[PDB]
């Protein structure tokens, strides 16, 4: 602990950390325009928030990773087409990461491991994702091709619905569809209200629209949200599990850029906090929800803390089911949890969300204080990464 | 150089690293499997050749990073459920990474900085490719939604077909179609050779067809190629006046490679044998529209960065995208020709996107000899080079 608060020059720092808003899938913000336009626009505005001896040369700018999970190919040749056109050199290369739904932080952890094995000095993390127009790309009916794997018993798990997967996480540890809904009605309630007070105004960037109007105010929550409320929701996949109370279908964007310290220090760069560590596990695709409950203890384990160490976490709600189970499995103190509210009320953009948790998460710590930033995997994996504010 | 030449610890060594053999695409073996099938086929073997320790407990590998350019998701859904159906345990993570044409051996640089830096011990680096079965996804009319970004000065340069931006290599740098048909041949010559002599027999691992039949050699090395025959081909890209043609660019082609990598002590420890060992890997970004001079950038950035210089290098396994960047490579570095893709490079062997970066690992791993130093590398569509340094142990 107390080793783990010193400075050192070795250490990677954030030096910014921004995202868009959030837009409902579909019908919301961003329904017109694909990931190559939200990048685009978002890093124009990102690097213009960058400090300016960044601004002024970004070739510093060693790497860029992003994360993305629906485009073809993780979308890497238009997200580099949009990396140029936003002014980061060509000489600064791309590389596009698809870690299911914790993308974005894998793709802090990838820029991170880069600046300390010193392959890079400073790097771009970035987590995008269109689901309103890419949702398509996936096939309805399962993305594996081969017969045998699509009845091979393991492989054919990586083909259950996550909506399912979360039934049967409530199914096996019997989570009711109050305690679901109650989770959920907290979890909007938590986000109008900080969206209301502006708490959102320093991480969000706006972004113009092609037809001139302008997203810089989260969709998803609204005020008046409750349990009873919440109770009138039907099952959408079979079944506790209903819109109400699952991550809404989104779209956004979110970059992290990050540094080593003794060189941010150098460019005198303003340094709003570091990474600490990163640790993902595989769990059993079935119960896909339970990643956090492994990765949490991981990333705690491989730094020495423990749970009464964490001021705050970030814990994805990829639906309250998953979600409760984690948090009770862990023993972690509610009001610890999402503090300005969820995914089942800011929404969950696949690609984006890892990143987008970063900048969330370092404007609820205060200095000093320490955050974990966790989130369950389609696929069957958990990831973990611990922050400390400065 | 002789401290880079002594065995640390904490080095991060190659324990098994193989390939399946390269299939032609839309005509080949693999032209009506896909990459979860490879992958799955491919792992059994690989997997199947590990040392005692690792198959009785593949919780043992704690990372799986698989290179793929065309699949939608860069195949994370499909490639994960493989390498579930093989073996490896939903307790081992997987990621999927997409840097082009040098995916494979991005994947290779994941796994070593994840061991580096202590996230793990054990890692395993894939790269997987069925152009016959992807190259649907890609849209004839370009990627980029935005018409905004299509018109875009600097964006558009994404949108330039591989095969032009390499007639803007030959075209800046004058790189005559006699000498793109001359290294090409030569191409193909060496891995005819080496074809017939039997030294990729090592390498190579077979994929049983779903038919029942079992596919096990590269489909691609023409039988007695010589350079004025392919002299007799007309430009792909360009009518008339263009110098690149399907005799002198790579092959389309569908692959699968993979390289076990892990700490030194942990090897050790588990006694695993080491086949050699990775000594770093820089990737740089170049102009998009000659992305092909990559090599030329890359290279020199991983030498330095270990201190080597090119006389250092014993053997260059330089991707063969097309003849003329290739040869602009190897020249701008002032390379011994003998000394690059001794057995035959893409041009004959065929160039699967997302595999080449480590079917080079596998590959050049069996030419060098014990202690000797070997580079890989690769221009990158979309404008970028990455090289990285092998040790032979």
């Amino acid at each position: 602990k107390n080793s783990l608060l010193e400075k050192r020059p070795e250490d990677v720092v954030i030096v910014a950390a921004n995202r868009s808003a959030i837009g409902k899938g579909f019908k919301g913000a961003f329904k017109d325009v694909n990931t190559d336009y939200l990048l685009y626009n978002f890093l124009n505005e990102f690097i213009g928030r960058f400090p300016e001896p960044l601004r002024a040369d970004l070739n510093l700018i060693e790497e860029v990773a992003c994360g993305n999970v629906l485009n073809v190919g993780a979308g890497a040749t238009e997200h580099r087409a949009a990396c140029l056109a936003s002014g980061i050199p060509y000489s600064t290369p791309f590389v596009a990461l698809n870690r299911q739904c914790s993308s974005g932080l894998t793709a802090v952890n990838d820029i991170a491991n880069k600046i300390k094995v010193g392959q890079i000095d400073i790097g771009l993390a970035l987590g995008v994702e269109s689901m309103t127009n890419n949702y398509k790309n996936v096939n309805p009916l399962g993305m594996i091709s081969s017969e045998e794997l699509q009845k091979n018993r393991e492989a054919k798990k990586c083909l259950i619905p996550m909506g399912i997967t979360n039934e049967n996480v409530a199914a096996n540890f019997k989570i009711s569809r109050k305690d679901q809904d109650e989770f959920a009605a907290n979890s909007y309630q938590k986000a109008y209200k900080a969206k209301n007070e502006g708490l959102f105004e320093d991480e969000i960037l706006p972004i113009k629209l092609p037809d001139g109007s302008i997203c810089q105010s989260d969709e998803g929550p609204r005020p008046n949200v409750t349990a009873e409320s919440l109770s009138s929701i039907r099952p959408a996949f079979i079944g506790t599990t209903t819109a109400g109370n699952a991550s809404q279908v989104s779209d956004g964007v979110a970059g992290v850029l990050l540094a080593r310290r003794s060189v941010a220090n150098q460019l005198n760069l303003p340094v709003l906090g570091r990474y600490i560590d990163f640790q993902t596990v595989g769990v059993p695709p079935e119960i896909m929800g339970v990643g956090p409950a492994y990765a949490i203890p991981k990333v705690l384990e491989a730094t020495g803390l423990q749970v009464q160490d964490i001021d705050i976490f970030e814990i994805n709600e990829a639906f309250a089911a998953q979600a409760l189970y984690c948090i009770h499995k862990l023993g972690i103190d509610l009001n610890k949890v999402n503090p300005r509210g969820g995914a089942i009320a800011l929404g969950h953009p696949l690609g984006c969300t890892g990143a987008r948790q970063v900048a969330t998460i370092l404007r609820e710590l205060k200095k000093d204080q320490i955050g974990v930033v966790s989130m369950c995997i389609g696929t069957g994996m958990g990831a973990a990464a611990i922050f400390i504010k400065e």
